[PDB]
């Protein structure tokens, strides 16, 4: 099972200057629930933006750097290596990896941020006539979660 896992805004912005443009704690909880116990695969720049591996799951980093080596991180050097990872594998980002994999994944867990942010990195365009809506759940707004957002589970038709 190969899935995308992404938060993107109304124009599909996912990042600005190596950071998330927005602060949404509920989306962090969403990611932890989905991916604890499984595998995250991310590009090198996504990994550097996080700083360190995320706990209690396998962290796989794709890079051409043969010197890359981080305690708690498994390194792969080819897209093809992804297809040798067991278990449930989530493509975690960023733009380059999403572009490489959106045509390969079985399904996508998208958090749509219902806002328009300045970005320099984007999720690729997709059309809902390629993807069925398995579920769509509005995120709950409160003091610490103040941007409207929707959790989609899209499965390839
Ligand atoms: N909103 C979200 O859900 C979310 C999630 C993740 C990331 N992001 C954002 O996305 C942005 C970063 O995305 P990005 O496109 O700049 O970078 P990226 O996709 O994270 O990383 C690109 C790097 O990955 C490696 N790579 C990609 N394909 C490869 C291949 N086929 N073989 C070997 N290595 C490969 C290369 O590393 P080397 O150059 O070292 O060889 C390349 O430089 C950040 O702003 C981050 O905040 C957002
Ligand atoms: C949470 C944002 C997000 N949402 C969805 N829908 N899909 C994604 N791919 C990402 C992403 C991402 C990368 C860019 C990133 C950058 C960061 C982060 C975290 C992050 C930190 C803690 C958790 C909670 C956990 O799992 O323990 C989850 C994500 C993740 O924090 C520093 O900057």
């Amino acid at each position: 099972t190969l899935s995308i896992l992404v938060a993107h805004d109304l124009q599909r912005v996912i990042g600005f200057e190596n950071q998330l443009p927005w602060h949404l704690p509920n989306d962090l909880k969403h990611v932890k629930k989905l991916s604890t116990g499984h595998t995250l695969v991310m590009g090198r720049k996504t990994f550097e933006s996080i700083g360190k591996p995320l706990p209690n799951r396998r962290n796989v980093v794709l890079t051409s750097d043969t010197s890359f080596n981080v305690e708690g991180v498994d390194v792969i050097h080819s897209i093809e290596d992804i297809y040798q990872l067991p278990g449930h594998v989530f493509i975690f980002g960023g733009q380059t990896l999403f572009e490489e994999m959106i045509d390969k994944v079985d399904d996508m867990y998208i958090t749509v941020i219902e806002g328009k942010f300045r970005g320099d990195t984007f999720f690729p365009p997709y059309t809902f006539e390629d993807w069925e809506v398995a579920s769509s759940v509005e995120g709950k707004l409160d003091e610490k979660n103040t941007i409207p957002h929707t959790f989609l589970h899209l499965i390839r038709k």
